[PDB]
DNA sequence: AGCGTGGGCAC
DNA sequence: TGTGCCCACGC
């Protein structure tokens, strides 16, 4: 990991500089992506997309066992295991 | 549960 | 780099 975060209080190191560039947003407080519905700002475009589903009710991920739908794949993943014994 | 949000990284 | 997934933790 050649790329160290230059912020004094931070000890994170990255394999790729582009990842350090994304990381630095934490320290600069930069949130370039805004939700046009509630005007909230987010650090990443991926997180803005899933956030928008909280407004639209879009839930693309259905449980294979019971059909319950979720906005995110990881939510469905956390859910499916409840069907275990 | 609902969902913010960082880290890894494919493309 | 931008875009956007998986994974994982947190409240
Ligand atoms: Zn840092
Ligand atoms: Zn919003
Ligand atoms: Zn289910």
């Amino acid at each position: 990991r050649p790329y160290a975060c230059p912020v004094e209080s931070c000890d994170r190191r990255f394999s790729r500089s582009a990842d350090l560039t994304r990381h630095i947003r934490i320290h600069t407080g930069q949130k370039p992506f805004q939700c046009r519905i509630c005007m909230r700002n987010f650090s990443r475009s991926d997180h803005l997309t899933t956030h928008i589903r909280t407004h639209t009710g879009e839930k693309p991920f259905a449980c294979d066992i019971c059909g319950r739908k979720f906005a995110r794949s990881d939510e469905r993943k956390r859910h499916t295991k409840i069907h275990l014994r």
